[PDB]
């Protein structure tokens, strides 16, 4: 049946995500405040070029690493900014502290800024470019992050995702394996109704092809 299709593949997409409550109201409020003046300080042109990335629903800001299909090619050495110090003391030290990811392991900090009614189109995390577990922060309101994306190309065929998982302000989700690998992920309009922000904290591939 399909319906045991659906059940087997939520299982497995499952096992490759963890998820737990990490910053408390006042931590997010601290790293909001902050994610404001990168916002702030891109307005202002202060970023290189490669750092800052304006879409119509959503701002992608990229620290340490970055990109430009599975054609995605790092940008040399020094091209972006570096990650922000804030970023590492209010952020990834919290998570090594709670033993999420090992010191030294982020070299990649990504913030996505998204205006209410933005999205993600169906993708997978390049894995040729990063390593994995992929770790995502989420800040302003509460969203989901769904996966199994076909709903979003043939909705007659399928109307919902796999899987929905909801992503609250705070929450720190962790995907791996499954989760990361075999299987699209998407953010829907509907589910973006305020301000969104997230930070995802990666490792690249020593091998990931540069331009």
């Amino acid at each position: 049946e399909q319906q045991l299709q659906k059940e087997e593949e939520a299982r497995k997409v499952k096992s490759g995500i963890r998820q737990m409550r990490l910053f408390s109201q006042d931590e997010c409020a601290k790293i909001e405040a902050r994610i404001d003046e990168v916002v702030s300080r891109a307005e202002k042109g202060l970023y290189n070029e490669h750092t800052v990335d304006r879409a119509p629903l959503r701002n992608k800001y990229f620290f340490g690493e970055g990109y430009t299909p599975g054609q995605e090619r790092l940008y040399p050495p020094g091209d972006v900014d570096e990650i922000p110090e804030w970023v590492h003391q209010l952020v990834i030290q919290k998570l090594v502290e709670h033993r999420v990811i090992p010191e030294g392991f982020v070299n990649s900090a990504v913030i996505n800024d998204y205006q209410p009614g933005g999205c993600i189109v169906s993708h997978v995390d390049p894995i040729h470019i990063f390593e994995r577990p992929i770790v995502s922060v989420s800040f302003f309101s509460d969203s989901a992050l769904c996966f199994g994306c076909k709903f979003q190309f043939k909705p007659i065929r399928v109307s919902e995702p796999v899987l929905s998982l909801p992503v609250r302000r705070g929450s720190v989700t962790v995907l791996s394996g499954y989760a990361a690998d075999e299987i699209t992920h998407c953010i829907r309009p509907q589910d973006i109704k305020e301000r969104r922000a997230v930070i995802i904290l990666r490792k690249t591939r020593l091998d990931a092809p540069r331009l």
